[PDB]
């Protein structure tokens, strides 16, 4: 058949939850047996978010192919089984970089290179590249209709709709319908004005998704329909929900997938949302409760840890354990000591870069190891666990990473090219990104949990365990639970004189889903439940 | 010398409280000794609110000169001591009516009559007529910037700004800065887009008033300033408040009146808000509480009783009593009996037209008279009090108004022209609107409260007390407390053998203010608390 | 003093003559003794027009510093004596290239890189770099207000106006006021709508320049003023003129420079336009007439030869000779023979790249040399003259450039790195751009005309005269009139058995002005006049 496109735009404000709405609609369509994908067009000038700081736009998501992407691709993978790659996310920066490359080396044959057709052509080419082969492609346009930054994306998708044909293309626009407490009604005026803004760029929306802190009533939806040239049945209410896993059900109950399947002439069975109903059921029927402390340096922006927070909740689902996630600043552990780590059933130290707040994480790893509090360390969380054990068990005073203290005597963490021992003796793309096969060691906690000899997890780090100093830490009782590659790089460590102490170099949070959970997070939350019971 | 204008527009949504914001700014400027006025330009086609239904439109406000005006002119008179007239409110309807009549007459000398200049000229003439002679004129533009209905007003004030000069004109634009729960941010984007919309009409705002459920922080105000060509100190936060009487102080604390006085080269002393400080104090520090039942036929829209609800609150301020106003549908009294009138410390029956729910009100007046529950009847509320006393004390079976039962035996309430006795015997402009001098009766409860032989109150009514049946009601012990005119029309009735029972034909709520209160409402709330003690 | 900025935008259509209007205003201000510069912001993605084809956007202008720029910088240098450089022209491509470079190497320190502030900051930095030091800086914004491509430039200059202050910044907007033949009036509606478009982006224009095929009358200018918030005196008529040299006078006669000097508080004497009055006088008072054939490959777009065409007219001014420039396709000379070169008083072969139409130019050079028709060859025009003489006089059959026939026996024109002789023997940044000192040979025609031993002219070429084959062409009677550099590269050749035959490698048209003329073009047109008289 001919691939169909749903272009998803946002009006009035950002932070509408456009990724989650697009992902939720994708989940309904996939549950009708359709081959569906999603792609994110970001109006940022960054060629990719690989440079970007976690405390700016949130977590840097990593795909299998090692692309550094917007955290929305995390939402996409948690809602649909279509695996994301580089071609599901691109920026204005990427588009201009490509056109500039082609221009400087004569591809345009002396032409004036213009926003139209050259920038718009490059956008359309990347949409087609990511989309063609699928039944339905959701194309999420970042930025707000009415702003400068999204205009080339909007002009590009306007052209695509005409070329491909309106039998194969739909415009789905999200707006804010805010509640005015003073008047006790939700307001359609921003929707009315946002639709006129979208039309002024050349796009008639086919479907309006109305974000509000409550259902948009029939009268307000009829008024939006009346002023926006949209059928009343294509005006959809997407209220604030306590669980994003409910959104597929809410959209399906308003016939959104039926409307799309009719417009695209797709003859497919009714969506079976049993898998989402199950996740909701699990969430609403916990048997016990745990408090897990996430001790990191980016807690001021929780979205810095989006996938980790979701992974912990998924750990809860599989154990019927309600997880109270307590975000704790590692700098507060440096200031106020281990007093603030009290009342925790488990401690997670997530990924990060830079020395700021790391000594707090090392102190935190110490506290969890000594007091037998279940511990999961991710990337930096593994480094601080290795440093902790190197210093306080293997008696390597001031043991550190070359990232933090370049000239330290015991660089137990360092770049492969920097590897040295305590006497400064040496051996005879440092950045690891995306899916890597990891060999699990027999009689390791993780080799049981994963229940396989080999696993595939995703990396985003350059600072490795120093193999030259590892043997001394192994003598002192630290277990290597996982390795990878020719250089036998350390992937997982365990402290076996402890009910549950695991730390990995990879980001297991990136392969966790609400439906399939994750062996490591399920095990971590189980251990948290067991600890809570023993108190 | 030269009259200054502040044009006040609204963006994003209506229900911003633009009239209250304008009235609040006018209160600060009046408190600096300036001669200030406010006018409301309504984009509705109704020539005036005279026809409009309370349930749909809200209360019809009446000025001294007997103009039927927008509810907002009530806010104006409650915030400043400048008296409103016909000149302070006009509609699109009034403007097109003016121009159509000039055209049909032949004033335009066979010219093509156009939105510009003819409609815009008619708007500017009415603004100048209302404004000139004042130091500062606040011109509130109804409707939302971006809608069709306000465009002629916006083009008119754009022209006025250029003609009069920008040394004497400012544009003050209200927007919504909504809060997004999921991001914990207030959003400037709607303000950004609304200012571009206002610019697209030809108006650069000078001052932005940011309505939000919370204070708009410095970063958000700075961002608005950056995108809107507005100095940061001219971006004002007008958060949701528990009392509108706080708004003058909140605007003063942000230097709004200083900015305006500087722009207009007005050298005047600092605003003395001591009277508003007293009002805010009184409201926050009630010594006792009362429940007053307002029994009417429009309670489905409380704004139908805007000035009555405010007058009750002001009654509370003067006696240091918190007033819990219970809105009771008079038809529920017809249906479920007088049981729904229990737990009331006082009963108010306000104005209204048409028979629907009136029998419930008559029964309510009976219940209040027989159980010694304090009673204030306003217009219809007086009619039902006379009808009650006529029926159940003066033994006039089925005594009614000709408005409701035209051919009733005892029309104790009827038009002056319709006046007849029980046998059908007669004596050998009916609508009363605006200020009327009323003579009070010596030793009456109202002669006391008002402390004058003559008072001025405002009428909006047609149906009078039938003087041919009055003497019979007087014999049964009803006291006439006030009269007016050559026709000796009954203005106020009292029931002696009652702690507090007053009913008046005029609307005393239209002369009540938070600062000076109202003798009648002060008396009524005083009686309500005295009753509440005796229980 | 503080540098003042005039931001010059275009509305309704492109091809308004915005460069010439900005240049003409600059000429008035310079004639008031002000230090004035102009810069062009082009919304094209090309990093520069160095790649761009002549038959797309017109001639590639070259500044002294060797920057390849928009032809508008040619207008700037012909109207003001402030010499242009790289910093007087930049593109969107250049801006994005710079921001992308900075981003990929961590200058933004993990920030999200955005159109605002990062793209707008980069634009503002380049405006300040090109402007600061001058009294008045004219900033010409390419593209049309209302289009996507100019929005970042427009947002950038909006920010600059607020930051620098409106005491130092003016917005000057050009619009089309088209004539409707059917109704016999010029139309202000496009101006009205274009101004609202500009305002919707956040810019209130201060000055409106109305382009029309006739003066915009007082009534139409008053109507524009009324609807656009612009004083009537700041609405300027810029009609179509027969000579662009008249434009400074037309703008001065409407008080435009007075208005600018008042807004910027610049106390300077009345503009003395004597130099422009002289150019106009010369143009209007020729003594004789000549027809000069320009034989090239880009004649379908005359703007491909903008500076050459102006240089020929300037040649006319200095001789009081009216020059009829006949554009002749060199491919028509290949097809139809030298029949179409009849009735020419002189022949100019301008610059170009690619073999298409070159054999026609060689044939043309032959015709001019043999029939004693005055000849000027520029760059390619010199190559074809050398080829002509090499082939038909020095008996080097099929003598050619390596650009056209790489493997030819006699590459008399070739890259320095390709230099070889007829037997394939060799010697024991190829691109030359911008100002180069050239040594003129004693007893050469050019050493007289330039009347100096050394001259500075501007290059844009890589294909040089082959020194290894030159001596043989010199033996055959060709004179080398000019050389440059260590490699003694041939800059000028002459055929001395001819009244006037000169060809240069440089682009003398780039240093020609209407006021100062050019020694070489003056001499060329003189020779054309002398030839015309001899017939
Ligand atoms: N394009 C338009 C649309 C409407 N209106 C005018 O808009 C007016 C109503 O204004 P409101 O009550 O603020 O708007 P609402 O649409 O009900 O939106 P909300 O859901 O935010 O309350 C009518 O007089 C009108 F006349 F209908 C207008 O003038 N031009
Ligand atoms: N005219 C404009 C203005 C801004 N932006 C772009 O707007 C983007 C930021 O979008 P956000 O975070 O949703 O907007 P905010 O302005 O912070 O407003 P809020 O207070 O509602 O959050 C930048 O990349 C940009 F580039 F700055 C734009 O493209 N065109
Ligand atoms: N913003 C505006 C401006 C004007 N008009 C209306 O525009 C109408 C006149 O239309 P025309 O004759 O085509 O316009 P012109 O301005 O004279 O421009 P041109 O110079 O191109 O002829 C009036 O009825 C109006 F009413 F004045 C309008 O409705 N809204
Ligand atoms: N239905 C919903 N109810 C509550 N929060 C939601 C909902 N959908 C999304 N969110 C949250 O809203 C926030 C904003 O989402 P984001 O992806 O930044 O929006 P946008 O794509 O429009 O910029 C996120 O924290 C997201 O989890
Ligand atoms: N600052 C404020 N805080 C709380 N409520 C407010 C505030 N300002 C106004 N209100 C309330 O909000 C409503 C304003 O609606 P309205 O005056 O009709 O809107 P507009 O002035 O935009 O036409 C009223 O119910 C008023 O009491
Ligand atoms: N006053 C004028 N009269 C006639 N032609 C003019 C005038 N001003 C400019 N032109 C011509 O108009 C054409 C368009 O100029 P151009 O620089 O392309 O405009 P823009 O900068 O708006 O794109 C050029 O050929 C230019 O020489
Ligand atoms: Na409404
Ligand atoms: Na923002
Ligand atoms: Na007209």
């Amino acid at each position: 058949m001919t691939t169909n496109y749903i272009f998803v735009t946002g009006g009035v404000v950002s932070s509408l939850g456009k990724g989650i709405a697009a992902a939720s609609l994708a989940a309904i369509l996939e549950a009708r047996g359709l081959n569906v994908t999603i792609m994110k067009l970001d109006p940022y000038i960054n060629v990719d978010p690989g440079t970007m700081s976690p405390i700016q736009h949130g977590e840097v998501f990593v795909t299998e192919d090692g692309a550094e992407t917007d955290l929305d691709l995390g939402h996409y993978e948690r809602f649909i089984r279509t695996k994301m790659s580089r071609r599901n996310n691109f920026t204005t920066g990427r588009i201009y970089s490509d056109v500039l490359r082609k221009e400087r080396r004569g591809d345009y044959l002396g032409a004036t290179v213009q926003v139209i057709p050259h920038i718009t052509n490059a956008i359309k080419e990347r949409v087609l590249e990511g989309g063609e082969g699928h039944d339905v492609v959701l194309v999420e346009i970042g930025g707000t209709v009415g702003d400068i930054e999204s205009l080339p994306f909007l002009e590009a998708i306007r052209q695509m709709a005409v070329e491909i044909g309106r039998e194969h293309t739909l415009f789905m626009h999200l707006t804010l319908v805010p509640y005015m407490a003073a008047s006790g009604e939700v307001k359609t005026k921003p929707t009315q004005h946002s639709v006129k803004e979208l039309l002024s760029i050349g796009i008639q929306p086919d479907i309006l998704i109305c974000r509000s802190d409550r259902a948009v009533p029939a009268n307000e939806r009829a008024k939006i329909a009346l002023f926006c040239n949209v059928p009343e049945k294509a005006v959809i209410s997407l209220k604030d929900v306590d669980s994003i896993y409910k959104i597929p059900g809410l959209l399906k109950s308003q016939g959104l997938d039926d409307y799309i399947c009719k417009r695209f002439s797709l003859n497919c069975p009714e969506a079976n949302l049993s898998e989402w109903e199950q996740v909701i059921f699990e969430e609403a029927n916990p048997v016990s409760e745990v408090t897990i402390g996430m001790v990191g340096k980016y807690i001021e922006l929780p979205d810095a840890y989006k996938s980790v927070i979701e992974a912990l909740k998924h750990g809860g689902l599989k154990n019927r354990v309600s997880v109270n996630i307590k975000l704790i600043d590692s700098q507060d552990v440096e200031t106020r000591g281990v007093e603030i780590l009290k009342g925790l059933d488990a401690i997670l130290v997530p990924g990060g870069f830079g020395y700021r707040g790391v000594e707090g994480m090392i102190t935190t790893a110490r506290f969890a190891r000594e007091n037998n509090i279940p511990y999961l360390g991710i990337c930096l969380g593994m480094q601080v666990a290795l440093i902790d054990y190197a210093r306080h068990v293997a008696n390597m005073e001031n043991a550190n990473s070359t990232e933090f203290v370049p000239d330290c005597k015991y660089p137990v963490v360092a770049l492969i090219t920097e590897w040295r021992d305590e006497n400064g003796n040496v051996e005879v793309g440092t950045m690891r990104l995306g899916a890597q096969q990891c060999q699990l060691v027999d009689d390791s906690l993780v080799r049981q949990l994963y229940n396989a000899p080999t696993i595939v997890e995703r990396h985003r780090h350059r600072y490795e365990v120093n193999n030259m100093l590892l043997k001394q830490i192994e003598d002192a009782g630290l277990r290597v639970a996982g390795r990878s590659g020719d250089d036998q790089l350390v992937e997982i460590i365990e402290v076996p004189n402890h009910p549950w102490f695991v730390a990995c170099q990879f980001h297991p949070e990136f392969t966790s889903t609400p439906r399939d959970g994750h062996p490591l997070f399920a095990g971590f939350v189980k251990a948290a439940s067991e600890f809570q019971k023993r108190q």
